[PDB]
Formats: structure tokens, sequence, C-alpha cells
């Protein structure tokens, strides 16, 4: 009941963990979803732990679908320790493209208003009343408003990546929040 050693090989090469940390996240990992494959409801499940006191449901679904690389309707191992990977250790330029792809729904390359809106009110949605909000920023399209007022910089409706880079890098609040290393 392990990880083939090849498979310790690979999943360690393409990961900020050791071989250790990939043994141990998989005995933890089969533990909860014993055939290696997690659902759409799992994977809810998840998510409803971090963020008891809300509804994570609809942003839980976007993150699930981003990371479901192959588009099979499960997250199998090597997917979810590689998300991990990048969401918990990776560098910012690593965090903020995969932050990119989660804003791009349909992935053509550009953030609409109307796709970031709708992860916005995810947010929201998820974080409920566990954080108390200026009033200037109490909305979700309040949020969107200023995101691209200070991104959009040749103020066509659309973020490129390049502008989405730029501007999070630009806001010291961004910078922090995807500048860590295991929640530190
Ligand atoms: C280690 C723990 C905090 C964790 C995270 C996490 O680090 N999230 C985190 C939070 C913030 C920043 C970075 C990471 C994720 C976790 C979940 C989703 C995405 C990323 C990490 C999980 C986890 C829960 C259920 C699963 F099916 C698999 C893993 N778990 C739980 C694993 C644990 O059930 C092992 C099991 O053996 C224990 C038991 O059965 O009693
Ligand atoms: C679960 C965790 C590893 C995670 C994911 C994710 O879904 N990963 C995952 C893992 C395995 C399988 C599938 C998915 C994403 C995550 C990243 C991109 C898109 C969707 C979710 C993030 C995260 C990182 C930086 C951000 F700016 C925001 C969120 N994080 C870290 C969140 C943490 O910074 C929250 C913060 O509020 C607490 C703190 O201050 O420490
Ligand atoms: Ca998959
Ligand atoms: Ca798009
Ligand atoms: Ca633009
Ligand atoms: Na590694
Ligand atoms: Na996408």
């Amino acid at each position: 009941s392990k990880l083939k050693p090849e498979v310790v090989e690979e999943l360690t090469r393409k990961t900020y963990f050791t071989e250790k940390e990939v043994q141990q996240w998989y005995k933890g990992f089969i533990k909860d979803c014993p055939s290696g494959q997690l659902d759409a409801a799992g994977f809810q499940k998840i998510y409803k732990q971090f963020f008891p006191f809300g509804d994570p449901t609809k942003f839980a679904t976007f993150v699930f679908n981003v990371f479901d690389e192959n588009k099979d309707g499960r997250i199998e191992f090597s997917e979810f320790i590689q998300a991990l990977s990048v969401t918990s250790r990776g560098t910012l330029d690593e965090k903020l493209r995969w932050a990119f792809k989660l804003y791009d729904l349909d992935n053509d390359g550009y953030i609409t208003r109307n796709e970031m809106l709708d992860i916005v009110d995810a947010i929201y949605q998820m974080v409920g009343n566990t954080v108390e909000l200026p009033e200037e920023e109490n909305t979700p399209e309040k949020r969107v408003d200023r995101i691209f007022a200070m991104m959009d910089k040749n103020a066509d409706g659309k973020l490129t990546l390049q502008e989405f880079q730029e501007g999070s890098k630009a806001d010291p609040s961004i910078v922090q929040a995807l500048s860590l290393y295991d929640g530190l």
C-alpha cells in the first residue's frame, strides 16, 4: 500500500517536496480516499473543512476543475501533489500563473470582468462572516472594480497575464498572500 519507486522519483522531481514528504502525503491521501481518485463531492467535503462558517461549494468547484489537469472528473494523487506543491510552496511567479488560470474560466488568455466576478463572488460566499469587510470592498463588484482599476492598463475590460502579473506585484497586500511557504 505505497507508491511504486518510479512514481516516488517522478513526483519528487516535479514538486518542492522530498521523497519522504511525497510518501507521507500519499498515506494521508489514501486514508481519506482509498481508491486514489478524488471526486467533486469529496473535494467539496475537504474545502467545507477549511471553511466551516461559510459556503465553499462554488469556489471548490472552480478549483477542482483547474487542478483536474486531464479533465476526467477525478483528482488522482499525481494531480493532487503537484497542485499542493505550487499552491503551498511555489514562487510568486508560479503561484500567480496558476491564479490566472483559475480566473480565466474559458482558458482563452483573458480574464474578463464577468469571469473575475464569478470567482470573487465564490470567494465572498466561502469567507462568510469570518472576515470584517471595509465598506469600500463589502461586495464582489466593489472588489472587481478596484482590481480592474489597478490592473487594466489599456482599459479594454480584460486582463492579460502580463497585466495580471504586474498589477498583482504592485499591490503589497497581494504580494504577501502569494509569498508564503507552508503558510508562513
Ligand atoms: C495536512 C492537512 C492540513 C491537510 C491539508 C492541507 O495541508 N491543507 C492546506 C491548507 C492551507 C495551506 C496549504 C495546505 C490537505 C489539503 C486538502 C486539499 C488541498 C490541499 C491540501 C488535506 C487533505 C484532506 C483530505 C484529503 F483527502 C487529502 C488531503 N489535509 C489532511 C490530510 C490528513 O487527513 C491525513 C490523514 O491521514 C489524517 C486522518 O485520516 O486522520
Ligand atoms: C489548499 C492550499 C494548498 C491552497 C490552494 C489549493 O487549492 N491547493 C490545492 C492543493 C492540492 C490539490 C488541489 C488544490 C490554493 C489555490 C491556488 C490557486 C488557485 C486556487 C487555489 C491556495 C492559494 C495560494 C495563494 C493564494 F493567494 C490563494 C490561494 N492555497 C493556499 C491557501 C492559503 O494561502 C490561504 C491563506 O488564507 C492562509 C495563509 O495566510 O496562510
Ligand atoms: Ca484527473
Ligand atoms: Ca477568459
Ligand atoms: Ca487589458
Ligand atoms: Na522535490
Ligand atoms: Na482556466
